[PDB]
């Protein structure tokens, strides 16, 4: 085993990168996640759409919302949005389910905010996340608010423990009904976002259910390049990895490679154990 050598390997991957790199790793034999930079508040960027989806699907389970329930999107009434690119015309209707797909799989910002409008907004998400017993995270703002002043993304933050905690609650399947859980997983697996992030240095065909977050480049700097998710090991057990690269001065590809490298470290460590029976 030697878990401290796993942490050693990750420190050596991060050291002397011009960024603050938060890490959580939670292997299937670990009672606790390995954390790197456990004191820092990491801007979640779109990683919070995973949280939001959990809130939405919970309310679906409660009969407060319906998956086919419909939402009138008016173009003159409402940023990154495949949903707006996909639909023609000034007004159209989308099912909640479609809103979730756009939000979780495509990081659609408009779909996200429309989902906020249904559940009681950012503070409702905030209180949801606390309800799960996850203390070290905050949601104060929706996507439109973050687009208005890019200091605002720092107000939507998680610690690495809280990143780990939300991935466990997701992976363990106890928060949602079977139908809701299966859908969230599907959206998170079938996303094409961040192919170079947790998946980047894994074997092709490795199942990774994950959610990205990426701020724009401002001031030569990148506030958040994130990826959190569940990697399926070749014994079919889960490996939770979250890597948040914050306030980085490094190239986009470097930021992404940091994530790939850490995730490959954790995965290979897990492979090595399996290799030895």
């Amino acid at each position: 085993a030697q878990s401290p050598l796993l942490k050693e390997q990750i420190e050596t991957i991060v050291t002397g990168k011009k960024a603050t790199v938060g890490v959580a790793v939670w292997g299937p034999d670990d009672l606790e996640p390995l954390l790197l930079n456990p004191f820092e508040k990491f801007p979640m960027q779109s990683v919070f759409k995973l949280h939001l989806a959990m809130l939405v699907l919970h309310q679906v389970d409660q009969g407060k919302l319906d998956l086919n329930q419909s939402v009138t999107v008016n173009r003159a009434a409402v940023t990154w949005s495949p949903m707006m690119k996909d639909h023609q015309g000034d007004e159209f209707t989308v099912a909640v389910q479609q809103l979730l797909q756009y939000s979780v799989s495509h990081s659609d910002n408009v779909a996200c905010d429309l989902l906020f409008e249904l559940v009681g907004g950012p503070q409702a998400l905030h209180a949801y996340i606390q309800s799960l017993g996850v203390k070290e995270a905050a949601v104060v703002a929706n996507e439109a608010q973050m687009h208005a002043d890019d200091q605002v993304q720092y107000q939507n933050w998680t610690s690495m423990k809280a990143a780990a905690q939300v991935l466990q609650k997701f992976e363990q399947k106890k928060q949602l009904s079977e139908t809701s859980q299966a859908l969230l997983w599907k959206w998170m697996v079938e996303t094409t976002t961040g192919p170079q992030r947790l998946k980047g240095l894994l074997p092709a065909g490795t199942i990774v259910a994950h959610k990205t977050g990426t701020s724009g480049v401002r001031a030569g700097k990148t506030a958040a390049t994130n990826d959190a998710g569940v990697i399926m090991l070749p014994d079919g057990r889960p490996l939770l990895v979250a890597v948040f690269v914050k306030d980085s001065a490094e190239s986009e590809r470097t930021n992404e490679a940091i994530i790939a490298q850490v995730a490959q470290a954790a995965y290979q460590f897990e492979l090595k154990k399996l290799s030895a029976v």
